[PDB]
């Protein structure tokens, strides 16, 4: 069974794009599944797969992306919600889709400052059907 | 595995939906009617989730609804959202889902009540089930 | 494969715990969940569970609407595992509680609100489910 399941960390960085660490309760064995650059999961095997994120933040129009990309592929969108205590909620994305080899889906948001990013926050994962 | 993963198409309170894009019908076991309603074929145990997003610009209540065969139409799932008012559009995103046992022919479909307010831009709004 | 969706009821404001039904279009998939006494769905079997619950509804104050998501583990006190809370008339709003956790043999979930007076029992409103992963 091939799944990944990973936890928020701080960015460190400038982007868009979340930063994501293997602090998860479950050992990816497999390696048909890994966290590159600890920003995107990329996959081994050809499948459809459930995708998921959960992203939690800080209120006070916020927008979480689900992405995917590929080599030789500009990012393109999958899913994406927007929303409108320390103001605290959550966004969450899940759907189906179909993954090549090689492929990466990747998170990206509108303020990563105000993401809120211990384990039980801020998650992603996928699993395939 | 039988799955579907449907996209918002640009538009009537019952939502349109597109086979394009990364859409998924994983077979001729589900299938997009009238570009309205997911149809399965064989019986069983599904998820079905939808995501509608909407200017927040009386509540705004999606509701997912099904048509077995032989019977009328029932609500599944319903959503509100009380948006006040709450900026120039001020998106929103509301997200159904549940598990449910459905009948050879099943449809189910997304309702709203407020079609013009609803966000077409890719990713908002989307409609799919998978067999459990 | 191992699931379960129940239905809002009515129930009193003297107690937190909302109250649910196997009426309508419910999934009590097999013997191995069942919902007791109208208010916890139970597992017979341990393992991953995603649990969620959509609760819809409406004072001396502007304290917020708050939904907590129980969990109630043999030999254990009960724990709170998910908050919401909710900052007319009447306002009629929909808030979700939903994860994944690891349940022990006959573990209980169940759900607790501020008002039961004021949640929303019109048919879809307020729901509550799981699916064994
Ligand atoms: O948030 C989810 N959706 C976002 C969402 C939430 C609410 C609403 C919506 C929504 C979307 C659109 C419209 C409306 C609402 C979206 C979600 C999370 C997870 C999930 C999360 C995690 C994860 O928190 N894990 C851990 C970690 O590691 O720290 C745990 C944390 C604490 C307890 C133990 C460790 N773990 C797993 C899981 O199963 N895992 C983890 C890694 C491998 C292991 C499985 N495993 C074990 C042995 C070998 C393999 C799964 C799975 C799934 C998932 O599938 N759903 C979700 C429900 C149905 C579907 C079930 N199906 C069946 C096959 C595919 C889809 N949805
Ligand atoms: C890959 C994709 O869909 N990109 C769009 C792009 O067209 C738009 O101009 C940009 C502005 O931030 O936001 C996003
Ligand atoms: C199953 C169901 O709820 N059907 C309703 C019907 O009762 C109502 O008369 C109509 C107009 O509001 O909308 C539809
Ligand atoms: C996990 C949890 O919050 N348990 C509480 C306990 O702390 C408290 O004594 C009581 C107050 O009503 O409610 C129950
Ligand atoms: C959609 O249809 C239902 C059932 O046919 C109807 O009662 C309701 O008014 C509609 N739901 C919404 C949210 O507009
Ligand atoms: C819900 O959960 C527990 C019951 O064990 C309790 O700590 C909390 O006070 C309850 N919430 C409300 C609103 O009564
Ligand atoms: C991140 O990803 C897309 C793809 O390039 C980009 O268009 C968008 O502006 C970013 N996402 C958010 C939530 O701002």
């Amino acid at each position: 069974q091939i799944a990944a399941h990973v936890i928020s960390e701080a960015s460190s960085k400038t982007t868009s794009v979340l930063q994501w660490a293997e602090k998860g309760y479950y050992t990816m064995s497999n390696n048909l599944v890994t966290l590159e650059n600890g920003k995107q999961l990329t996959v081994k095997r050809q499948g459809l797969y459930y995708i998921y994120a959960q992203v939690t933040f800080c209120s006070n129009p916020f927008i979480a992306s689900l992405c995917l990309k590929s080599p030789g592929r500009f990012e393109r969108i999958l899913l994406r919600a927007a929303n409108t205590p320390c103001g605290q909620q959550s966004i969450h994305l899940g759907g189906v889709f179909e993954l090549q080899p090689g492929a990466s889906v990747f998170v990206n948001v509108t303020d990563p400052s105000q993401v809120s990013h211990g384990t039980g926050f801020t998650s992603f994962g996928l699993l395939k059907l």
